[PDB]
């Protein structure tokens, strides 16, 4: 394992720890959701991201952060406010933006010199 894959791996625990019923461990199909494909083009899951990570396909924390983001995203534009899923998207996207918060990257960048 390498540096960045050690820093993504801790944060996508964290992340994960936040879903413990896995609605976010794996691609959303459209028997799961009826028409979902019709409505996100652009899909995310934790799954895909750890994929990403042990196939060391994040050159950023930056790129990371994106396909968090289109993941949380995803969930908000597909389903209604009033849902266990836009909730539970909006819960986790601000504890990954709080987690990786600009002050948090420069201190960890700080601390590599
Ligand atoms: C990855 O699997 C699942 C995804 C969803 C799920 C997720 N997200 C993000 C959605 O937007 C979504 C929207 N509508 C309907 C369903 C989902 C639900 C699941 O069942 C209740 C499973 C099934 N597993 C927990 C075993």
């Amino acid at each position: 394992s390498t540096p960045i894959q050690q820093l993504l791996e801790h944060f996508l625990r964290q992340l994960q720890r936040k879903d413990p019923h896995g609605f976010f461990a794996f691609p959303v199909t459209d028997a799961i959701a009826p028409g979902y494909s019709m409505i996100i083009k652009h899909p995310m899951d934790f799954g895909t991201m750890k994929d990403k990570i042990v196939a060391n396909e994040y050159k950023s924390v930056t790129e990371f952060k994106a396909d968090f983001k289109l993941m949380c995203d995803n969930a908000m534009t597909y389903n209604r406010p009033d849902t266990v899923y836009y909730k539970l998207a909006k819960k986790i996207l601000h504890a990954g933006f709080k987690m990786m918060s600009k002050e948090r990257l420069l201190a960890l960048k700080r601390s590599m010199s």
